[PDB]
């Protein structure tokens, strides 16, 4: 169907089969939405939303034009909807493998949700993942400015950051190596750790070595006007004055829904057509192993829907010309 | 992020950039903006009038529906923002001396200029051009190509739904298309063009399936403001079509990578889309896989990141010194 999927259409849809289903409406998942709706196959895309897509203030690397976040959802989505695919505001919370067929439960609506279980032959997890954000009690504080120029990727923005004062934000000693990566960027990087973990004489060794002063306290404020922040400011009233940053604690991964199996490194693994160990479900973008970005996301949503056109066409009957 | 005039080839043909993108079109142009967005020295050299540039409508990349010639419109624009650097010329051919790339260009159709740059790494995305059918009167074949008239069956066989469709394959192994563009529409005319023969093998085939074979040439296309409605032949006769898919192959635009060596029909990468030659990478429709917009820009993404990675990985750490 063409049409976002309401409370009325839960018994049709339910008893329909799809060709195949998808877990998240973003990036890598609207694009495999609309190539599959593209191949004729029933497919139904199902979005939590607020993702991590939406809080991009600028895509900058996205040719042939800069959008933000929420224009891309909403492009594609229309486009999705366009070409014949169904649409549904939900969350994906597990999924069963009968041998044949995938059976999907959706939460629907928030507070006294639904559960309604979709069936498809395939299943595409495109689902991304979330940036942890530093903890403070406003955390509008850090909404204000995060996104902006307090950037959470060091691909997407080390740009904006060229030979600024920047704050690395580090969730872990391993975290603290971005600044020996963001270097190539500014080499004016100041290390705050939050005062969450010790860190070790070889790594402070290395960040004296480099001129990086080293902040062990915990953050309380970070200063800006108009979305553009100019310092942070620590629990002991004591501020510094940063032009931006990068913050680097981690990602949450959104695949909850997935079954066990499927090998990964801290990321699905997947063949270059995006098939993943379990032959009938496929992973997308950020949650497989690979560059995390858009590009990719949406290319990969091409890949998974291609190979999966070309399965089922393989074993569909020829449509011949027959006699009228 | 400057276009080149006259006056800078002799400036930058001394410059060495850090690697040069032939082809301007959808996986250099993102290869572009990510090398420029890595403050990397890029040249970008465009001929013009691409495979990209001939697309009507792209109907299957997020978030807008654009035409090709907006795609490269703006994403030109857009790596000359980020600090690439943009040549309207023809690449001629390339060097590799052991330590470095030089790229002659053909600048200027005619009382042409032949600057030759320089630069530790290459990416060929030149892509190719499909191959048309040959009219008299050419501009009857453009008339409809592009439009109703495809040449790509996983970007317009949504379109092609259930429609009467003439498949104009340019080979008996050409004809092998009508059983996978069945799937969108099993009203297929198959049309050889009278050009090579056809085995009864095929030609039974055909018939089992119901598509009919006409093996007459063609003289006109058939149509009124960009839609084609049919297809007339030599001897009069027509048909009625909807829509329409030309299999003729396509020509690479691979002229310039001669002297380099490149195993391969297409060129054969790595994750990275690194090739066999070292420091040289091919992008889009030149490698082997999908030839889509989609999966072109992303070729554009890891390579031009395989390459920031190679150089800051061998650059000397930025010490804050104050
Ligand atoms: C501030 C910021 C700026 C950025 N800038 C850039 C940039 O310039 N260039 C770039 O390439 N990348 C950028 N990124 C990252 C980029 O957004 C991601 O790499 C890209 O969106 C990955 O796409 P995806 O489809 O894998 O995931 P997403 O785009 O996040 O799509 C996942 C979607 O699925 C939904 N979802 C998740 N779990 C569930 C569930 N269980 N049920 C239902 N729905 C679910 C979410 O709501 C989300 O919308 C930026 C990120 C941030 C935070
Ligand atoms: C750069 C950046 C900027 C950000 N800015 C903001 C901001 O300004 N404001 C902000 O609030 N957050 C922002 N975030 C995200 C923020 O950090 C938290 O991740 C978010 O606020 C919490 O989301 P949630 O409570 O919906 O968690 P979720 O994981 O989305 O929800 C938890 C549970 O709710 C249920 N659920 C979720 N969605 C649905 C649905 N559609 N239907 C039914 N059930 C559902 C599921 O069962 C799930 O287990 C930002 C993130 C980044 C990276
Ligand atoms: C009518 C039509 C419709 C299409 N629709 C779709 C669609 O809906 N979706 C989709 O995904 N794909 C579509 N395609 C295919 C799509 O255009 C390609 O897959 C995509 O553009 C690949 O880009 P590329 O960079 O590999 O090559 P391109 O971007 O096509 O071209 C590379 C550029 O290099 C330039 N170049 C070549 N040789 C030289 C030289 N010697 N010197 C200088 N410059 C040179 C060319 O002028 C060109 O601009 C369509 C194609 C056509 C013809
Ligand atoms: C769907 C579709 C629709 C098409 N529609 C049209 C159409 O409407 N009109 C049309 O003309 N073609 C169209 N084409 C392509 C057409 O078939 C021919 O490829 C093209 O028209 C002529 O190419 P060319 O002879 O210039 O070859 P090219 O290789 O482009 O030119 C050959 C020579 O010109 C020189 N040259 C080219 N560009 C430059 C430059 N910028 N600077 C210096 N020297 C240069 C080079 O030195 C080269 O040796 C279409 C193709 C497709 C697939």
């Amino acid at each position: 169907g063409s049409h976002m999927i309401l409370k009325r259409h839960f018994d049709e849809k339910q008893a329909q089969l799809y060709d195949v289903i998808i877990a998240g409406g973003g990036a890598g998942g609207l694009s495999a939405a609309v190539y599959l709706a593209r191949y004729n196959l029933k497919v139904l895309v199902i979005e939590k939303g607020r993702g991590r897509s939406f809080w991009m203030q600028d895509l900058w690397n996205y040719v042939p034009r800069v959008v933000s976040g929420k224009e891309l959802i909403e492009g594609g989505k229309e486009m999705a909807l366009h070409y014949g695919a169904d649409w549904l505001n939900g969350f994906v919370e597990a999924v069963t493998d009968t041998g044949e067929e995938f059976q999907v439960r959706v939460k629907y609506r928030f507070k006294n949700s639904d559960y309604p279980v979709f069936r498809a032959k395939y299943l595409i997890a495109a689902t991304g993942l979330m940036d942890v954000l530093p903890q403070l009690e406003n955390m509008q504080n850090v909404y204000e400015y995060a996104g902006y120029n307090l950037h959470v990727c060091l691909i997407c923005d080390g740009y904006e950051m060229t030979n600024r004062r920047a704050a690395l934000i580090a969730g872990s000693e391993k975290a603290i190596n971005t600044a020996f990566v963001l270097n190539w960027f500014t080499p004016y990087i100041t290390v705050l750790t939050l005062g969450a973990y010790p860190v070790g004489d070889e790594m402070r060794a290395k960040l004296a070595d480099h001129g990086y002063p080293l902040i062990e306290k915990p953050i309380a404020r970070f200063l800006g006007k108009d979305h553009v922040m100019d310092g942070i400011e620590f629990a002991d009233g004591t501020s510094i004055k940063v032009d931006t940053g990068l913050i680097s604690m981690g990602s949450i991964r959104h695949d909850g829904y997935l079954l066990d199996l499927l090998t990964d490194g801290g990321d699905i693994v997947t063949e270059y057509d995006c098939r993943t160990s379990h032959p009938r479900v496929f992973a997308l973008g950020d949650l497989k192993k690979g560059l995390n970005q858009v590009s990719i996301a949406v290319a990969d949503g091409t890949l998974a829907a291609t190979a999966i056109w070309k399965e089922i066409r393989r074993a569909s009957a020829p449509r011949k010309w027959t006699a009228p």
